[PDB]
């Protein structure tokens, strides 16, 4: 398309919402290609990632870890206004794995505190994709400080299974998984720092062990539990988008399955089916579609169980509805 | 199905056999859906896992690590009587990744020493699936103590390749891979404990490093080598089911291939073909089908070769038959 | 083929070139099956892997890490003359994951310094496959000392997408990824040695931590950058073959994608498409096909960003051509 044709396309400003929720959208595209506008302010902020009070100097797109999910359709243009407030101390940029050119956009979005930039790219490929900050020379440090999220580029005709049958979800959740590398003192207690820069050297030493101290969903151990647990109902169709910008993960819905899983996150690649545990490599997003069949509590985890239950990678689903004894039943309850 | 229809289904008790062998079964289903009954007694016992007398307080379904492979067909029901003898000291349960509801069955089978339970679930999805104990609050500890196994839910019409052609194996083996985390004292010697609970704190410390001290097949270094090597003959079709309940693995048959590999373990997902090394994420089982073409010794390993030859993840196959010079030949033997 | 039929086949002597380049070949087979001859001399030599002067005692096929890429077509025979100079100190052999029998050839090619051997095998399966040395009892040590490479067995009809449409590349590059485990002294300084065997004990201790000190392409940090950056032009189709003989990797072309990716490396397994980051398990090779659409510098990395930017797993592509503002444009450049 020419500059004139792009200038003529309708524009729609979208208000982002915080993970695990996703801003309102249509699965099947409304009309022809549009320039979808988003705005995100970067916030360097202290966040607590566990019940003990462990602190991390997060680098957060839109103030959250992960950054919010942006949703557009194939061949729409995503136009992002990215702002780096003067209150921040580091330069930041953004790299969309969904985009083509200039390192995903990082080469055109390096902004120092007090600057902003507007990047536009054509979403040519359908699927869920990671986005993350990547300043040359300090790439992993920003990413493992939480400066990453994902976007979803829906086919214009919505989702379909491998044989062309439509798959329409009732609800969608975005689970961003974060590996953190928090320095510890001689007592084995996590350290706290005044400014992000103070923690650099100590953090890089932990990073080099390739062993995170915490592996969490939505920025903290237990973030998606209790009143923040995800919800569904028997018969409800749920799409769970999951991303990990730096390290591998293996999602598993305890008590359920991934009925259709685009493990690579790309919609033109037919989904695997009937999955117990799927795999998303570091640097990618994946998506699983499931129709709940049993009520009760479910745990959604990274199935390296040490990472799930010792390091923090566990979320819960609260599901309403009638129990199905055909599917499962306790013939003899625990007894002598 | 109605309530009467379920109650009318035939019940059949099956005798289990220890891994890597598999109990008697038919690839194509015999008769209509059935309630297949299995019974497993849980044994907490000390086992030696290496050539240095290193001990692990194993938590073993049916007394073996891994627990035995249970085989049923799609839409059969699996009805398991699980027994936890009064001589054990810990509460246990079972979670079938093949099952739907109550955390895979874990929520309905929590049995203390001196108790038993019977769980029934409908095997609605075909494939090989992991099963493992998962007591709330102590999930990875039980799993990495060897309390895991797998089941196979065969399609009622048996296995097929991506084009619908039948794949009938002559024999099947179940290789359960286990990551162990054995504590060491300041001198580097593995520690021994009187009771399982005594090792809990020390073991979790090792678990959190995400670095196993041992990675083994059938519960010990060398368990499937030498006189315990698996066997085959040139021309024989072999299915190798592999599971890892907590950590990733990458099986490889040294000297052969995976002709058809259901890497995700689900039969409704077309198998990959001509595989050199396949990948099974922690929390899943996979299956590989291979027709042997050359006699001799083969090594079957986790292809992170440090895990295989330093940590213990290596098995052998002894194959009989005639050598095929067309496939391979020494044109010039090692010489000056 | 009978011995006579094979003897009547034409022979072609190939000249190998150093990675990341690939020797001359035709994508579509020229004529019928042939016996393709290759010769490689094993070189035990010191290589410097980082800018701190860190040394590794490399065990290099053809004098390079990785060893060179060998290209043949399905059902051709690969006849390798392997030489172990008397100037070397250890016994070596070769195992082709592409071959069938004798542990992939290792059982028929064990050569001490001063010996040579000639192995012939039929390339029955199409795809890219790892090859590596594997001396019984010292397997991982030789592999992580750089003694590994890959071969590509092209379909006789060249490459095709999932629907059978031809995929023809303009350029091809071979990236061999290597995990190194270099011993450190009590001051954190990397140790140096005057003989390969002198480093065995120390290296094994590091290998057992499953934590490499370096993860690099083509044997060294920054190897494939600057004077060795790979090149292309907008509109050019490029195949990137990637191998890792011992440990998992997750390739990603920063600023681009894997339009078609044979993640398992096997051409009869349909390729995934529109990939952001693909996954290659330790012990395998994979291949990605991409058509460049934007000029500029691209970074090709293992997307665990710590491995890429702290440990050494990053390469560059320098692409010429016109910028495409439809695909991406800076609406507002970084500004106050
Ligand atoms: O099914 N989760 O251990
Ligand atoms: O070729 N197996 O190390
Ligand atoms: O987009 N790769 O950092
Ligand atoms: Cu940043
Ligand atoms: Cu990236
Ligand atoms: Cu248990
Ligand atoms: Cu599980
Ligand atoms: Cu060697
Ligand atoms: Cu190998």
């Amino acid at each position: 398309a020419t500059a004139a044709e792009i200038a003529a396309l309708p524009r729609q400003k979208v208000e982002l919402v915080d993970p695990p929720f996703v801003h309102a959208h249509s699965q099947v595209a409304e009309g022809g290609p549009k320039v979808v506008e988003f705005t995100m302010v970067i916030e360097e902020k202290k966040i607590v990632i566990d019940d003990a009070g462990t602190e991390v100097h997060a680098m957060a797109f839109n103030g959250t870890v992960p950054g919010p999910l942006m949703v557009v359709h194939q061949d729409d243009y995503l136009e992002l206004t990215l702002i780096n407030p003067e209150t921040n101390t580091l330069m930041h940029n953004i790299n969309f794995h969904a985009a083509t050119g200039a390192l995903g956009g990082g080469g055109l979005t390096e902004i120092n505190p007090g600057e902003k930039t507007i990047l536009r790219f054509k979403a040519t490929k359908p699927g869920v994709f990671v986005y993350h900050c990547a300043p040359p020379g300090m790439v992993p440090w920003h990413v493992v400080s939480g400066m990453n999220g994902a976007i979803m580029v829906l086919p214009r005709e919505g989702l379909h299974d491998g044989k062309g049958k439509a798959l329409t979800y009732d609800k969608i959740y975005y689970v961003g998984e974060q590996d953190f590398y928090v320095p510890r003192d001689e007592n084995g207690k996590y350290k706290k720092y005044e400014a992000p820069g103070d923690a650099y050297e100590d953090t890089v030493k932990v990073m080099r062990t390739l062993t995170p101290t915490h592996v969490v969903f939505n920025g903290a151990v237990g973030a998606l539990t209790g009143d923040k647990a995800m919800t569904a109902a028997v018969g409800e169709k749920v799409l769970i988008v999951h991303s990990q910008a730096n390290r591998d993960t293996r999602p598993h819905l305890i008590g359920g399955h991934g009925d259709y899983v685009w493990a690579t996150g790309k919609f033109n690649t037919p989904p695997d089916v009937d999955q117990e545990t799927w795999f998303i490599p570091g640097g990618a997003a994946g998506a699983a579609f499931y129709t709940f069949q049993q009520p009760g509590i479910y745990a959604y985890v990274n199935h390296n169980l040490i990472e799930a239950f010792e390091l923090g990678a566990a979320a819960h689903f609260k599901v309403t509805g009638e129990w199905n004894d055909d599917l499962m039943t306790s013939v003899l309850a625990p007894s002598g």
